[PDB]
């Protein structure tokens, strides 16, 4: 699909947010399209990548690879420009079989997603507490 | 949270599907939550699994792993039984630093369920198709 | 199932008296719940465990093993507290494919407790005579 | 006990089901004394065997093993006759002191047997539900 | 025990502060139950840990072991967000015999717990002054 | 403080008894000021070990261990002189950095005791249950 600067709604934990990321590049060496949510400075700015990797000599599944890579910055410092204190980070990597049918998946696709806004995860991620 | 059965709704490609999981165990050896959308037999059940793991010695982020794995079946063959012919997978592991919060974590796990319903998302895993 | 109290029911040669099992642990490294009549002393107390476990790389079938051990004691010695002079075990160890089904797997359970009350297996547990 | 045709009653899930084994061999030379639901064809019965062994050299306990073995068959193939497709197993091994009673014994035996029939057990055996 | 909301009363120098701490895993590779009074960032937060471990081959006696880490936190820096200065620490270790009894364990208990408020264990822990 | 009579009450399980221990011992090698119980002989008496140990060399935190060791004697044996059959012990040992403060130690001095006193400790420790 076209890379173009895909528009994120109704994010973050109280769901009001907004995520505009535009296009910013191919194929560094290995295929995986970039965007970014852009900002002052190249380290500052929020990122994603995506990857379809068709099957190969190795490889014999389909794996699309997803990566957000999320940095804080904080301003303050023993100079002036902001610097990166740390990363949130992201990836989901899926695999399919070269007979497997879109319905499969856009199922796992659907899942995944409709799974990340469950109390399971919701625990699991936003405040770090295993399962009981 | 509570290991309790989790109801996902208007999943699929036309997102009019509902998938239930229940609660199917935990701490097999390594802390890994599982549920399990119950079918006429193991093999045959699709699988989510949900682990946090605490930093320690090696480990100085949280991560959180979530996995999908779903079978499909079919019960023609040289026998009467249904047997598995290929598996769709997802993997995502979340990194997090001691130091984050959780409105970060909130908005890498937000994030990628919205991007996970955006068209570049939809083309690269229901269709397979790379980016331009 | 709920780690609860079990109580089991007339049980004995007789098959007059009672067993309470308490729950007594999960997870001491090896996902063996545990459960265990509560007597005067750790040692003197009769245990059960009850362990599932998935299919892995090396195990390909699940495997569910129960064990007893229930001590006896004598009190007397050339000492005041009672002291464990021999134990009685049972281990029994089920093995079932990824593709059995839980009438499959019901049928051999009621099948076993069904074979222990059988004149056969009382002979050979009970009076430790072997079968001709 | 004189081997002769044990007949067990309600069993399988619903508890109304009848098992009916006959004689079929003593020794082969372990002294294994087996039994068997009288089938069309070897590989398609439901087995059973029982051995009592004394204590000797390396073995310093009484040790009583039961097993249980059924097949399912399925007709339909690339070929006429059915053909056994898995196999689900008991195995319970009871060990016992030279110094033990009949009565703690008997004790083992009914427990187990009563442990058989508790939700627990049915969890972990019908299900392949761990306990939590 | 359920892992619950454990509240703390009448703790600090002058016997007047209060502190709660809530569930936070369990069994993260190692039976250890977890603690954490709620902060606002994870590295920031006063756990607890208890693990209680049976008898094994190499360990012959019970293992009670409980752990207390309190960071403090200093948020002036060459930076924005609050950052982990020190460490204090509190780890103990009860050890029972198979044949010891609740009495002489709570003894134990109780009385460390007595131990802990008087004058020889005030000025050893909150002046680290040793004694004469 | 001066190694004096310290008396402890309302330990045990009951609440209600009463412990006297008296100076018994500085210096033995190792900086351990030593406490007792008034014993018939020597091997009977409860004892308890303080030491607070100074950062050095190696060590760059101040160090505080207490240690209790409760003994049990049997008076009837095949002999007419008790005899020790086994010890309870509880080993603490506090961890403080050279720039703690003393509310910083107290506070954990104080959540220790306070935490001793707490439904999830009195059944790890005093039943041995683990926590769920």
């Amino acid at each position: 699909a076209k890379l173009e600067t895909v528009t994120l709604g109704n994010i973050g934990k109280d769901g009001k947010q907004t995520l505009v990321l535009n296009p910013r590049g191919v194929n560094p060496t290995n295929g995986v399209a970039s965007l970014s949510q852009k900002g002052a400075v190249p380290a500052l700015e929020k990122r994603v990548t995506v990857s379809v990797s068709q099957p190969s000599r190795n490889r014999k599944n389909y794996k699309v690879q997803v990566k957000i890579q999320n940095p804080t910055a904080c301003t303050a410092n023993g100079s002036c420009d902001p610097s990166v204190t740390r990363q949130a980070y992201a990836d989901v990597t899926f695999s399919f079989t070269q007979y497997s049918t879109d319905e499969e998946r856009a199922f796992v696709r659907t899942e995944l997603a409709a799974l990340l806004a469950s109390p399971l995860l919701i625990d699991a991620i936003d405040q770090l507490n295993p399962a009981y």
